[PDB]
């Protein structure tokens, strides 16, 4: 059976994952949806004896239901099965014990997600280069698109599909490292712009087949890294600019309609955004595939 859409047959080791709940020290919040939420917190000693290391804890909110409750344990249960990985958002704990909320923590993303941040880096950044100390560069969004082509690869090993991916589902690390994640419930869908009522779907990230056929797989997830990496070459912009995202819309990709180059890309990136948004799922790139292209992109950028 599928591991992710049947993921409440999966097992919660709590002797190996279960945290104290007075061993944290909840903050601010991270991220707010209507039933969810991420906090910033410091866990004592969750993966270092004796040692204070910020966290994000997922968990409900006012307005959840039971139905949240069971569907934040599964969230959990998945999290156990698809492992640890440096570009996959890392679980550190769980707190399931009765008396206070389901919390399920993992490691602390300092930059938070990509989109925001790369939105926000557009004063910062040179295609190649003390005072470009901190700019972004050509190398760090290849990188950024390498690694999340890894993760991707790696969640693909795992057999599980993303079903939702975009640099706002990307988050990014200390030291250029980015984490692929899935906010759920922690975001509003129904508020939140990059969802059109089609039922909230992020039209603008899906491939034909999931926006007429509801099918989702590994190579739909690949249309949809197309978007991301169009997302990261545009320094967080918005896909499909002053574009309506109606029935046309849908018709016109079908047709084969896409969005042009986005301005900071190269032409090899523009070309394997092109290549993920092949109208047949089979003639889109594996991730294995997408891993090995970008990892000689990278280097080729390095000369
Ligand atoms: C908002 N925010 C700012 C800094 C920050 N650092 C870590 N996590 C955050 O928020 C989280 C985002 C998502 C999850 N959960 C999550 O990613 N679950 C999930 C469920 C199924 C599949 C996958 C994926 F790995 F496939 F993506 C992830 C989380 F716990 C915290 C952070």
């Amino acid at each position: 059976l599928p591991l992710d859409e049947h993921c409440e047959r999966l097992p919660y080791d709590a002797s190996k994952w279960e945290f104290p709940r007075d061993r944290l020290k909840l903050g601010k919040p991270l991220g707010r949806g209507a039933f969810g939420q991420v906090i910033e917190a410091d866990a004592f000693g969750i993966d270092k004896t004796a040692t204070c290391r910020t966290v994000a804890v997922k968990m409900l909110k006012e307005g959840a239901t039971h139905s949240e409750h069971r569907a934040l344990m599964s969230e959990l249960k998945i999290l156990i099965h698809i492992g640890h990985h440096l570009n996959v958002v890392n679980l550190l704990g769980a707190c399931t014990k009765p008396g206070g909320p389901l919390m399920v923590i993992v490691e602390f993303c300092k930059f938070g997600n990509l989109s925001t941040y790369l939105r926000s880096k557009r004063n910062e950044f040179v295609p190649y280069k003390d005072l470009y100390k901190d700019f972004l560069t050509l190398e760090h969004l290849i990188c950024y698109s390498f690694q999340v082509a890894k993760g991707m690869e790696f969640l693909a090993s795992r057999k599980c599909i993303h079903r939702d991916l975009a640099a706002r589902n990307i988050l990014l690390s200390e030291k250029n490292v980015v984490k692929i994640c899935d906010f759920g419930l922690a975001r509003d869908i129904y508020k939140d712009p990059d969802y059109v009522r089609k039922a909230r779907l992020p039209l603008k990230w899906m491939a034909p087949e999931t926006i007429f056929d509801r099918v989702y797989t590994i190579q739909s997830d690949v249309w949809s890294f197309g978007v991301l990496l169009w997302e990261i070459f545009s320094l967080g912009a918005s896909p499909y600019p002053g574009v309506k995202i109606d029935e046309e819309f849908c018709r016109r990709l079908k047709e084969g309609t896409r969005m042009r180059a986005p301005d900071y890309t190269t032409p090899e990136m523009y070309q394997t955004m092109l290549d993920c948004w092949h109208g047949e799922p089979s003639q889109r790139p594996t991730f294995s595939e997408l891993v090995e292209h970008l990892g000689n992109l990278l280097q080729a950028n390095a000369q």
